[PDB]
């Protein structure tokens, strides 16, 4: 069911934060553990600020905090080009339950179109289920990211789900789950943007985990 998939997502969601060494942590959004010490996270969380590699990354797992130098996480792309969401290996994180087989197969993508979905996310660790209207797929989606200094950047990714719904700051990095039971309520991707009552999630397929 949606609710049981949601519980699996919930247990693998951690809070992602960034800080200078010996400085205060800014909690930014969610990241999703997928297998072993690999997580999915929107790279817009960190990559557009100066000297990101000199920062400490923090992973809050239910009130137990794991940190690592940003230069010591291993980042792997999902596909060629900018996809925002990346795979990130964090050697200091406890192993995750493997949820890769719960993600939609590329061939089954059409089965989630025109159907409801649920964004399974948190705001700063507080779990939320957010209803999304019948889904469409955008071959290219563009959204605006606001940096810490107020300046903005336009981001464009390939293959992003679009659904009517109401998101809040901090919900990025949560997982979109299909209402379609016939594909076992597959996880469809990762929330990257919300606005004008539109929620946007980068498609992530089972096949993309082959990138290791
Ligand atoms: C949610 C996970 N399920 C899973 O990996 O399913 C793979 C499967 C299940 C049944 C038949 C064939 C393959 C889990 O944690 O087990």
């Amino acid at each position: 069911s949606t609710l049981e998939i949601a519980g699996l997502v919930r247990k693998n969601l951690v809070q992602f934060g960034v800080g200078e060494k010996n400085g205060s942590v800014r909690w930014v959004m969610n990241a999703l553990g997928v297998k072993d010490d690999w997580l999915l996270v929107p790279s817009h969380a960190y990559k557009f600020e100066k000297d990101y590699e000199m920062m400490e990354f923090y992973f809050n797992r239910g009130g137990t905090y794991y940190s690592i130098s940003a230069g010591n996480v291993v980042i792997q792309s999902l596909d060629v080009g900018f996809q925002d969401v990346v795979l990130m290996k964090v050697p200091t994180i406890p192993k995750f339950r493997d949820i890769t087989q719960h993600f939609i197969k590329k061939g089954d993508v059409p089965r989630a179109l025109n159907r409801l979905a649920t964004l399974v996310t948190t705001v700063n660790g507080t779990p939320m289920l957010i209803s999304e209207g019948p889904l469409k797929m955008e071959e290219k989606a563009t959204y605006v990211h606001k940096k810490n200094d107020g300046t903005t950047v336009d981001l464009t990714v390939d293959q992003a789900w679009r659904g009517k719904g109401e998101g809040l700051p901090g919900m990025c990095g949560g997982a979109l789950v299909s209402s379609n039971q016939s594909i076992q309520n597959a996880i469809l991707g990762i929330h990257v943007a919300g606005g004008n009552s539109i929620l946007v999630a980068k498609l992530v397929t089972q096949e993309m985990f082959q990138n290791i």
